[PDB]
């Protein structure tokens, strides 16, 4: 059973029975002196942190994992050759480049990433909005045939990357990896759901093999939309046909590899069988002028020289570098957090946003676009057995085969079995779609956020949209707290027990106390609110019965000086039947003296002000005689709730009603002592332990 | 003494004893319902809402309000027709629609402001912005002699102060008034301080009597600064020397006004005999021609026709105009919330919002601009005795009077004495710069506020400065949760009083029990750190004691099916001196089997995994039994931190360690029911009363 006997405490007689150890807060000084006292282990531990391959590849084994390795690094070469030729269509620049998107940050992630699933390339969004920014670039690019056009898209490609890597290297370097929390689930839910929508949108020009002008920012999927309706007339029923019945079965095989699993290890990879497929039926029957379905152009076979990324590119798309920067590295934790996850190693945010930067800057100055971890990509490697990065490197390795030797494959392909493929893996995306109703039914708060998430994404653009969702979830935290459910506390069984006022029927509450309970932290949203509900709670504004007895005192005064009333030390002869009310109004600049706490030290009668008194004085009676806050949920309170705290409390003391502050920890009330909180008025005996703890001293102090 | 003897309880057992109100909570049928049930009281009462003019018109006591009603009106009227010719200049218009600007809104407010103390006009940034919208709106027309500039200029302001009324009254109507409280202190005092340099840069122009290009948003202040810094040698002596000397004066006057208030009653109107002795000056000895000093110029009397609103400024200034309309709303009710305060009369906030887009839009559809309250026109009008807005319709009246018959004076004005005008008002604006000590030394994160707000506004121009420094307050709301000060509880005094364990000396924890405390509240931006603070605090994670525990029963179970390890309902044979340790490494698409919840039903014997294991198994052990989570301060959790959560407690759950949920009311629980955390596995008996409890229903459950 409960049982407990000790004495009243009030947070300062408890620190007096009670030691403190006295522990010494860290300041300024010994943080820089420990952070910059430089150490042959520390020095050792931050290279290895820095070049976290070294940890590992002395540590792989050579027994387990070359076969499965080699497994999965071949099947995710294929399938990164595969996706890169589809992406780089998303950018409108020539397929070659695309390789490099899936060749050079991979081979340099291999040396500076720490995750050891993931298989670096490019995801289609993130060429997506290469693509988006890429248009912005050349359409603002003051000026000084089509290959001429193609290859300032490929210099603007490799300009924007080339930042968008900058930005995500000095990011690393500031170590400020944690930027990846503030982006919720419900938000993450949203952007993919939009971003499901803009892929598919922006595929339809591969599917149905038409021409679109390159849009912009502001409203681009409804203008793609809006461009390709247009023109369905002239289709190509072929490639149409080609494209829906390699889909149509591609997502078929999918669900057989999901559904069976323990039965068929190393999973089927439809896409080489079939991209092979679409190549052999294309060669030889000629699928290029039989009919006039599009066809990848002659890869060009070799590497490219580097070029010096663009001053103009870089200063007219640095907003939309830093938001494909920011998405970069928010998908590639997502997408590694989950098998660092599963198989249970550290993970460094840090390190990562570094080799992403470093990766994304070597493929920019080759000539590529900005590239990550595809969720796509990463799970065909871990499923098919990828153990560590070595994966990587045989991916890479198969590029570059693909790139140098083996290029002349590939030329025949449709150029709509590439779009297909990448349109392919929507299936989780927009099945996510069904997010609405449990959010609705779950939360009918974070509902809010998805919808306006995807509303936003897909007005605006990825560029903004993402921004614009991440200040509005930011402001529901806001919104969330802007309006607590303020209540009234009371006892329950005449214990030490206290609850809702209106939940219960044996209540209590004490006489002439009222507690109140605000749960939710106190800040410039909340200060007014708080201030209008307990006001209302308690029943009257304190400022107006502090006014009141000023007037009422001044006109005692009054009547005093003018002798109608003489002053006994128990009460007054009052030697008037009736006075005739002559009542003052004060004027401006004057009715601040009413504001001033009474002091009638002057007076011997100690004025009850709430009985009577003479002449029929208005001087409005208050039964409260104590108030309790239960400041338990209270987490934080900064300036404007601590000026409008002082104030309140000040209101209650100056009318002569005790107020305790219950409930808050050591902490809190070392914050508040900085505030300038307390003073010769609000003392710093008012902050107790527990809600029992305050009433037991009310009724003990009283009687 | 404390003495408390009940039960023990756990929320559950707790409601079972003490029945609930039942209280029915408010559907959205019954909300609908009872706002559009008409009523003949209610539709008075709207009705009296929407003119509250006729609320206070037959109160008005005819005895001691008029004389100083009047006496303030007239006051006022003439430091407001001063304010509107020095106000006006800033927008690079005529003089004349600044009497507009201090006539028209006010005249409407009277008909249904609710306010009793402020003078509606023009206020000095507000015209700024003004000026700032219309340079953005002409320099963006599409085109289709100085006059002609000039007319389009007043056309612009004409239009963009239309748009601000129509937002203004848009946001009134639709009730969200409430949006004033986003604004934090610290962001006010920061603008202000911002504020008040943009105002004391754009007046140089006038300062000198210079000629400077209409810049725009990107940055102004550094740009005008350039602009009149590249010119000095073309100053006019004369007109410096005067601006300084009554400047110099105006400020000396403030300062004795200030400090002499009770003997110098209805203060000095220093601003009328000032510009009426400039004027005299001027007049007569010419400061036209003996000196080459800027006049206004010849005033026209009359109204004017009214023009309808441009479409085409209508929709390049949205932006801008949201921003104004803002800045506006919310200058005027911090204004006029003071004087409520101080005169304790109900103040409306949508209603102020409805008369205040009602005069923006009568004054731009007649051609004047922005209009709001302004602190020294307001602090006039109060100090001289105004005691309601009848002082503003003797202030309209003058301003009339002004306009229409005395309108030739006011004609050899100096053009720069009414910039020092109002520039001399700032001293108690300037003097919040003195405010980054005082957070730094109180608070040290609302100075940081207060620094953003500064910089972004001066680098951004007010219309931009005011939404980026929102944007980053909101951001601070967060930021001050991101870390929270997550701490390990324990006993003091053997009593039912805990506290941090880094804090007293004869602390008792409970043996194998941990309490963990997390004085935050817990969503997106929570639930990570929260975790890994709990798991470190913990000792060990739960998800890996799992998975050895999984395998360890594997290779038990392969033992036994390869025979060598014989089950026995106490212990096991264990025929084998000594394994080869054959450990089986697991693949992928296979290690989530260990992931799975344990259960030995088949094995009689129940394995304690804590004492020893044959064969030698790694089985790590657990001291900890029972974990006690301190949700005292958690308020509210909405998606992210759930599933964390959920995933938090089953994983605990499954390695058989109890865990208990303590501190949380009942609107807590009977959210989180929603949030479908409850199940076969995680049920509601989990949540208790308070700490002691937990401890307490432990230990009665161990022994
Ligand atoms: C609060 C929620 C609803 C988000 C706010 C939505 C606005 C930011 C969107 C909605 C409608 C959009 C407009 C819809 C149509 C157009 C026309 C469009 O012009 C073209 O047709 C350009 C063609 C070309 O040059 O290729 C330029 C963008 C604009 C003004 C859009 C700008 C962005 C707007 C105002
Ligand atoms: C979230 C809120 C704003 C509700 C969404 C409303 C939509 C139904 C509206 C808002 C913006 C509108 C679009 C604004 C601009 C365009 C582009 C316009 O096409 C062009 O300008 C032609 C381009 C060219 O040929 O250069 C066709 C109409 C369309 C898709 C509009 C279709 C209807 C849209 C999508
Ligand atoms: C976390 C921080 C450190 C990352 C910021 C990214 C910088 C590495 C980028 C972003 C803005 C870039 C600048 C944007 C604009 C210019 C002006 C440009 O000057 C010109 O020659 C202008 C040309 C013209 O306008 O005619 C020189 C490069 C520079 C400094 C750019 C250099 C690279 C900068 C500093
Ligand atoms: C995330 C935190 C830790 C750092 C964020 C820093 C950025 C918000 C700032 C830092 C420097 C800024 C840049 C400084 C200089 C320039 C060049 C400027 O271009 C010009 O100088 C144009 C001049 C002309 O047109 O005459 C365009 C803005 C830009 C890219 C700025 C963009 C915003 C930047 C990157
Ligand atoms: C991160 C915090 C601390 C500061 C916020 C950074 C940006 C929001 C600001 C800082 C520097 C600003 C830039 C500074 C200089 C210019 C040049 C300016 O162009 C001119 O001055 C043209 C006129 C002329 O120079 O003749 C256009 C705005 C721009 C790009 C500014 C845009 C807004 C920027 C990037
Ligand atoms: C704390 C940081 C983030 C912001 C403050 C930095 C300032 C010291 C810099 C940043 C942008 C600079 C401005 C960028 C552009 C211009 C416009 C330029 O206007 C002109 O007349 C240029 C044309 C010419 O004179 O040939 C004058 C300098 C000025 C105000 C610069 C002055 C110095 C500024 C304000
Ligand atoms: C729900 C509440 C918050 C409403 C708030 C009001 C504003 C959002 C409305 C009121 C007046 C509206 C404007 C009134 C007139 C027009 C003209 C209209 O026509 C054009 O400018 C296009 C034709 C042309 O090119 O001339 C475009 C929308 C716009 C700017 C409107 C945009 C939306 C505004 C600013
Ligand atoms: C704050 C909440 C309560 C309301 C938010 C509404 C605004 C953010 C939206 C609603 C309607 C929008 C307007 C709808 C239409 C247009 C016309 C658009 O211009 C064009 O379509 C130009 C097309 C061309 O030039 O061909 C410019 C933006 C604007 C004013 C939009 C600006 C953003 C507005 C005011
Ligand atoms: C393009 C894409 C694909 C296509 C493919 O990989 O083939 C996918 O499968 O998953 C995605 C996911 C899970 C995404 O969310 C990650 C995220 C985390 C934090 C902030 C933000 Br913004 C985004 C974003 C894009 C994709
Ligand atoms: C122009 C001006 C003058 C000049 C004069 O009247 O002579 C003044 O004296 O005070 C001001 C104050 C105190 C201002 O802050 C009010 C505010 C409240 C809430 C949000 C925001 Br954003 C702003 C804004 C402008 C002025």
């Amino acid at each position: 059973q409960y049982i407990v006997a000790r004495p009243v405490y009030s947070t300062n007689a408890f620190e007096e029975n009670h030691k403190k150890t006295g522990r010494h807060h860290k300041t300024f000084l010994d943080h820089l002196k420990v952070c910059c006292s430089c150490s042959p282990q520390k020095a050792k531990r931050i290279v290895l942190s820095l070049f976290p391959i070294a940890s590992w590849l002395p540590a792989y084994r050579l027994k387990e994992w070359l076969l499965s390795d080699i497994v999965s690094g071949i099947s995710t070469g294929i399938v990164a050759v595969l996706q890169g030729l589809a992406f780089a269509l998303l950018v409108d620049i020539p397929p070659v480049y695309g390789l490099y998107a899936s060749f050079f940050p991979a081979i340099i992630y291999l040396f500076f990433g720490t995750s050891r699933h993931i298989s670096v390339g490019p995801f289609p969004i993130l060429s997506m909005m290469v693509g988006l920014a890429v248009s912005g670039a050349v359409s603002k690019a003051v000026p000084d045939s089509l290959l001429d056009d193609e290859r300032v898209r490929v210099a603007a490609a490799a300009s924007v990357t080339v930042l968008s890597g900058i930005i995500q290297l000095a990011f690393g370097i500031l170590r400020i990896g944690f930027v990846v929390i503030y982006l919720s689930e419900s938000l993450i839910s949203g952007f993919t759901t939009a971003a499901a929508v803009h892929v598919l949108v922006s595929q339809l020009k591969f599917i149905f093999q038409l021409t679109v002008p390159s849009h912009t920012d502001p409203v681009s999927i409804f203008k793609v939309l809006y461009s390709v309706f247009s023109q369905i007339e002239k289709t190509n029923i072929a490639d149409l046909v080609t494209a829906l019945i390699v889909l149509l079965v591609v997502s078929i095989v999918k669900e057989i590899n999901q559904r069976f699993k323990d039965k068929l290890p190393v999973p089927i990879p439809i896409e080489f069988i079939m991209t092979v497929i679409a190549a052999g039926v294309s060669y030889g029957c000629d699928f290029k002028n039989r009919f006039k379905v599009a066809v990848v152009g002659d890869m060009n076979p070799g590497f490219q020289p580097p070029i010096t990324p663009d001053v103009e590119t870089f200063q007219n798309t640095v907003g939309d570098c830093f938001g494909i920067a920011m998405v970069a590295f928010a998908v590639a934790f997502s997408v590694a957090s989950v098998y660092s996850l599963k198989y249970d190693y550290p993970l460094d945010g840090n390190q990562e946003l570094i080799a992403l930067g470093l990766g994304n800057i070597v493929c920019g100055v080759f000539r590529g676009f900005a590239g990550s971890t595809a969720l796509s990509r990463s799970a065909v490697q871990e499923s098919t057995g990828g153990k560590t990065q070595i994966a990587g490197l045989i991916g890479a390795i198969i590029v570059l085969i693909v790139v140098l030797a083996i290029g002349f494959l590939l030329a025949p392909l449709q150029k709509s079995v590439l779009a297909a493929l990448a349109l392919g893996n929507l299936k989780g995306m927009l099945m996510q779609f069904a997010e609405i109703g449990r959010l609705w039914r779950k939360d009918k708060y974070d509902c809010l956020i998805w919808i306006m998430t995807f509303i936003f994404t897909i007005v605006l653009g990825l560029g903004l949209g993402l921004a614009a969702s991440v200040a509005f979830q930011l402001l529901t935290i806001v919104f969330r707290t802007q309006f607590p459910k303020c209540s009234t506390l009371a006892n329950i069984g005449r214990t030490n027990i206290y609850k809702n006022k209106k939940d219960y029927y044996d209540m209590y509450e004490p006489e002439g106390v009222k507690i109140f309970r605000c749960p939710s932290p106190i800040y410039f949203a909340n200060i007014g609110f708080f201030r209008r509900k307990l006001i209302d709670a308690v029943g009257f504004s304190p400022l107006r019965i502090l006014r009141k007895r000023n007037k009422a005192l001044r006109k005692i005064r009054k009547l005093q000086k003018q002798g109608l009333l003489q002053v006994t030390p128990k009460g007054f002869i009052c030697t008037v039947d009736t006075i005739k009310d002559s009542d003052e109004e004060l004027d401006n600049n004057q009715i601040e003296v009413l504001d001033q706490p009474i002091n009638t030290t002057d007076l011997p009668f100690h004025i009850d002000w709430n009985d009577d008194l003479p002449l029929n004085i208005e001087v409005p009676k208050i039964s409260l005689h104590s108030l309790i806050l239960d400041f338990s949920a209270v987490s934080f309170l900064d300036v404007s709730s601590v000026r409008g705290l002082k104030s309140i409390l000040q209101e209650f003391i100056r009318i002569k009603v005790d107020v305790y502050i219950v409930g808050t920890d050591d902490d809190f009330i070392e914050k508040l002592n900085r505030y300038e909180f307390f003073d010769g008025e609000v003392k710093s005996s008012i902050f107790f332990l527990t809600i029992h703890d305050a009433v037991l001293h009310i009724l003990m102090k009283k009687d």
